[PDB]
Parts: C-alpha cells; sequence; structure tokens
C-alpha cells in the first residue's frame, strides 16, 4: 500500500501546519481532513483519534531507544554531553523538528483529550532518563561524580536543562544561538556533575 | 465585596482550566461555576487572555521584590530564590495548579497572545536581572574562563524551567523539598569557581 503512506504523510503535514498556526484543541480532524484534501473518514481511519495522530506525529521526530543506548554505550560521559549538543544544535539544523517541538511544548494542552499522546511522551522522557541514570549508576562513571551527587539526581537535573533550553528557546529564538551557544549552556552542569571536566 | 467576586471567579477558571485545559473553557462557563453573570466576567476581566495574566499574577513575583532580594553575598541570594523557588512546588497547592494550567494545559494562540507576551516579559526580566547580577564585578570575576553573565543567566533559567516542567509532568520524578538543593548543586558548581 504505496498509495495508503501517500495520504498518511498528506495528513500529517497538514495537521503539523494546523496545530502550528491554531493549536491542537482549536484544531479538528475534521479541519486537518479538508486541508489534506482528503475524507473525514479517511483521517478516522488512519488515525484513529487526535491523540493517536498527535503521536504519530512526534514519532517522525523521536530517537529510537536502540539508537540512545547504542550511542551511550572511550568515554560515555563524553559521548552523552556530545548527544545533548548535537540535541541542542538540531533546533536550528531540522526545521520538522522544530515544527513539531514547537507543537508539543508551545501549541497544545494535555487535557483527556490527549492522555494517550501524554502517556507515550511520559515514557519515552522516562527511558531517557533511566539510560542517563544507569549510565550515571556505572563504576567507571560514578566515581567521576562529585560526594553527595547521584544517579538519580544527575539524570533529572540534566534532563531539566535540556529541556528548559528547549523550551525556552522555542518560546523566545532570541534568547540564544543553538549552534555556538549550547556548548557553554550545557558546560556548568557537566562541569557542576563530574569532578575531571 | 468586588473583591471577593474577583477571587471567586479566578478561583473557577481555575478549577476549570486545570480540569479541561483553557481553550475548551469559555467565560460562560467560568461565570457559571462561579455563580456569577457573564456580565461580571467580562467587566472585571474584560477577556479570556487578561483573565489568564491575572490569574497568573497571583503566583508570580513582583518586579520590586526580585530586584530587593537579589541586590552580604547576592550570588547565594539568587541560588537561595532558585532554592526557594522549585520548593514551593510542594508548599503552595495554589501556584502547582496554576503553573500546571500554564505548563501543562495551554496552548498560545492568537486568543492568548496577551498572555503570552507578558510572560515572555516577565521570563526576561528575570534574565536580565540574573544578567546584571552576575556582570558585577564582584560576581563576575567568580564565573569560570569562557563563561559570560549572559550564558549564565541563561543557563540557569532553562534548569529551573525545565526542573518546572518537568516535575509538572510527572511528580514522580523527584522530591521539591529534599532534591531542590542537589538538582541545583551542579549548575550553580558548575558557574562559580568557589562554590
Amino acid at each position: 500500500k504505496e498509495d495508503s503512506e501517500k495520504t498518511r504523510t498528506a495528513i500529517l503535514l497538514a495537521a503539523e501546519e494546523l496545530f502550528l498556526e491554531k493549536g491542537v484543541s482549536h484544531t479538528s480532524l475534521e479541519q486537518i481532513a479538508r486541508a489534506a484534501g482528503v475524507t473525514r473518514g479517511a483521517v478516522y481511519w488512519h488515525f484513529q483519534n487526535k491523540a493517536h495522530l498527535f503521536n504519530e506525529m512526534l514519532n517522525q521526530v523521536r530517537l529510537p531507544p536502540e539508537q540512545l543506548t547504542e550511542r551511550l554505550s572511550s568515554d560515555p560521559l563524553r559521548s552523552l554531553y556530545d548527544l545533548c549538543l548535537e540535541a541542542v544544535q538540531s533546533l536550528l539544523t531540522q526545521e520538522k523538528k522544530r515544527r513539531i517541538l514547537t507543537i508539543l511544548m508551545q501549541r497544545c494542552e494535555f487535557t483527556e483529550e490527549l492522555r494517550e499522546a501524554q502517556e507515550r511522551n511520559n515514557a519515552f522522557v522516562q527511558m531517557f532518563i533511566e539510560l542517563c541514570e544507569q549510565l550515571f549508576a556505572r563504576d567507571e562513571c560514578r566515581v567521576r561524580l562529585h560526594p553527595g551527587m547521584t544517579p538519580r539526581i544527575a539524570s533529572r537535573a540534566l534532563h531539566a536543562l535540556i529541556l528548559g533550553l528547549f523550551n525556552d528557546w522555542l518560546r523566545d529564538p532570541r534568547l540564544f544561538d543553538p549552534d555556538t551557544d549550547a556548548e557553554h549552556l550545557l558546560e556548568p552542569m557537566f562541569r557542576g556533575l563530574v569532578r575531571d571536566w
């Protein structure tokens, strides 16, 4: 079904534009259908519900679990830094990601209607946090942490920072330059977590 | 008599925004839930965005109070302020409720432009004050090589914002009371020499 994947992408593209332009809650599957040049039934047929549609949209720009773990498993703690650095820098280099994350963080309310999308988002964040926790917990890495600083806290402090940077920059792109400022924005967190940084 | 009706409305709106999202909440529904006329809501708040703004103000610090706090050691003062900010996620239910609306229950479309602009303004203020604090000769010498006030204030804000955002999405991640010190530690240790 090639004919089928073509209508899927046409819908996601339309929905991306509309969600962005006017918010998820004010966007209906009926308006998406109409903008995609497609029947309301086709949208429902393909995506089942709005929450699921939004998911599928986010997946277009989430890293798969296997790829994360591969990169993190040479100093691991540098790999994590590099991953975080690239994450922040990609805000500029990938428009599609910038558009979709702007929807996620600026154009959408997590009411009952979007519960499925919230749960799967939590799950993905929980995964990243769990992998970092594990990384910091490894004997080779853990000895490098400052006194009283645990893997649990390290992973959460780090994630909050990345999240906050995304959130700040997407609310207001004037705050910094993801390209040239990413290294300096991340520096202090890594310097504060690890001794010999 | 007039302030009593104002708080009744903001309380109702807080409940509804939380329960069903801003977009799906109307001034009518707020009026109804507040036990008040549609006209009273419009009279007191004009429009949604302004209503939401007034709601946020119930829990934002005023500019004068921020500057007062930050102006023996102002770098410690900043830490303490940030620490209290995070810890208040638990100690003030009202703040938790309103910030959960701000970060989890609202979309910034044209309808809410007034609220977005004023929110930006408030974040810009905080960032500007920290930038200024780090820029002071006494504080600036304490920063590591290559670390500027511009970046310091932005790194720090992103952290606080991220912590709020993470915890409100998922309160299981950490305990604002006992974990705040440790979540903030590395940022301050990484920014300032003798921390």
